[PDB]
């Protein structure tokens, strides 16, 4: 899509993304201490930006390294390259890794940092599963490799109160009619960790091994250990990224609101009704993940909690 | 634009400029202590908005408030209206002040909020002064009615290494080629007050009254009157918004970095080669505002000092 790409294209949202130490740290560390991965392979760097996995995989002995973006910035990441004199090691090609023309049948990893809000947001890992299909040798490994999203009960009665109660008394008059817009409207927002009220809940498991396109639109029955009584105002969500298959040196890293602090924050649904839960409580709820029919790279939510059923937009 | 009243439709921008007390408080104060302005009049809201300024027009005795927005956002200010009981003296018209018909020849009071990152940004005062031409009776009264644009130097090494010398050293890579796209991008921000190392500059000021659009596309020569020695790494600007022609009680705010924070912070032009300056050295320089070619809501800012010239853009 035209605006996906072009928003892609400005180096504000790369410069975020590389200053997140935990996420680019992360791949670092996974890259440098499993150096076995990746000396003497073809890989395929899907969605390069910038181009620094690439670069990782260059210094960590790749024989040849294939960075694919759509965006514009993959005109900086061709000057980036050059700069750095690895232009021999690291190709880079412009175009969508469902339609450009590769100059290899086959490569033996594909890396990518595909990862959205809620983890599935913006909807890239059907790009990454597409390439893997197509572009995986027997006996190839892909990285990240595995991923979970989690569910957590939030008490903050004061959060709720500024972004819905706010809009019945603005200065004397009522705007209470604003609140149909604010609920249904995910918020991605660092979650203050003395609000949770509940242990998390995992409610999807992704290997990029197995996992079909089709696995990435799904339902999951959940159970919430209540662990302070309270008014409960809000689930929030978050996802952790695992680098596993073939490591010595195994990688994780967690969005969620016990660690530190990442660009994808935490995605918050607040409640339409608050209510009440107990300490020791086993709060039973069900949450389906779909990709917007209108746009599919935007995502909907639906959540039932407390015999109470609303849906969610990521944009 | 379609983009533009597009981001005006979601209430999220309408939120954030209403729980901007100081913007908000400024506005309901100028009304409800100068309701002479106000009693027994025909008042013309352009870009209404969420419709409360409108509202604030009616508690002061408004005869017929008539409140104009291209935004969809409209649509919720007439549900807002109605949920108030408002709706025999406030008429919401959907459409741009420029093509709408509207149900007088003339009007008493046109107010708006139409200032954007360094007053200018959106280039709204433009609608704003079409409004004045074609609807303001004789004798009649725009308000916020008196701008001022203002300049400061700026010393802060770190935040300057951060956004530019950051490039040279990626994780041992160089990106010094980023440099290029990230100078010439006006920064949106906060500045801490402990980093200004001039008195401040007036480059502009506007009487809404007496300016034609010709003069909003200007040029100034600017003395800063340098109060500590140091690397002078940035120029700010931010503006004064004035309540005055007919007031009882005259209101004022700052979007100043000397000021409380508001949602238009300050605007910053790093300099791409930071120079010493001395304490009592009168720092001449010249900065030009122009409507950007491409998209007349854009902004250029030619800023000339220290014998080097650059243009930024603010979006
Ligand atoms: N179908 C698609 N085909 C081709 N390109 C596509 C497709 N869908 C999305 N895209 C691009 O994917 C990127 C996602 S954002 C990650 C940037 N890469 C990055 O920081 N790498 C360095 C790094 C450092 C440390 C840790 C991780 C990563 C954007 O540039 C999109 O334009
Ligand atoms: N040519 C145009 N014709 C018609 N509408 C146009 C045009 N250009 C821009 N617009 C609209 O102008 C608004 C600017 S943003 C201020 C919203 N109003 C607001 O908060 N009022 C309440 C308030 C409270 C306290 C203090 C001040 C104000 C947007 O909704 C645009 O869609």
């Amino acid at each position: 899509d035209g605006v996906y790409f072009s928003s892609y294209g400005h180096y504000g949202i790369h410069e975020e993304m590389l200053k997140d130490k935990i996420r680019t740290e992360s791949y670092r560390d996974f890259i440098y201490q499993n150096p076995h991965i990746f000396k003497d392979k073809v890989v395929l760097d899907v969605g390069c930006g910038t181009g620094i996995l690439s670069m990782f995989a260059a210094k960590a002995g790749a024989k040849k390294v294939l960075g694919v973006d759509q965006s514009e910035i993959l005109y900086q990441a061709m000057d980036i390259i050059r700069l750095n004199k690895l232009e021999d090691t690291i190709t880079l090609i412009k175009g969508k890794i469902e339609e450009v023309h590769l100059p290899v049948e086959k490569v033996d990893v594909i890396i990518s940092e595909w990862m959205g809000y809620f983890l599935l947001f913006e909807s890239m890992l059907d790009s990454v599963l597409y390439a893997k299909n197509k572009y995986l040798a027997k006996g190839g490994s892909v990285y990240p490799d595995i991923c979970t999203i989690s569910l957590v009960a939030v008490s903050d009665v004061n959060k709720h109160a500024d972004r819905i109660a706010f809009w019945d008394d603005v200065y004397g008059f009522k705007m209470s009619c604003m609140k149909k817009a604010v609920i249904p409207e995910a918020v991605v927002e660092v979650l203050d960790p003395k609000t949770l009220i509940s242990e998390p809940c995992g409610i999807k498991h992704i290997d990029c091994h197995t996992t079909s396109i089709s696995d990435l639109e799904f339902s999951s029955d959940f159970t919430l250990k209540i662990t302070r009584t309270s008014m409960c105002t809000a689930i929030a969500g978050y996802f952790d990224i695992y680098f596993e298959k073939n490591c010595h040196n195994r990688v994780v890293f967690s969005t969620g609101p016990q660690s530190t602090k990442t660009h994808w924050k935490q995605t918050v649904f607040l409640l339409e009704k608050p209510f009440s839960v107990k300490a020791g409580e086993a709060l039973k709820g069900k949450v389906t993940v779909h990709k917007n029919k209108k746009d599919p790279r935007s995502l909907t939510v639906t959540l039932t909690l407390n015999n109470s059923t609303q849906t969610y937009g990521l944009q």
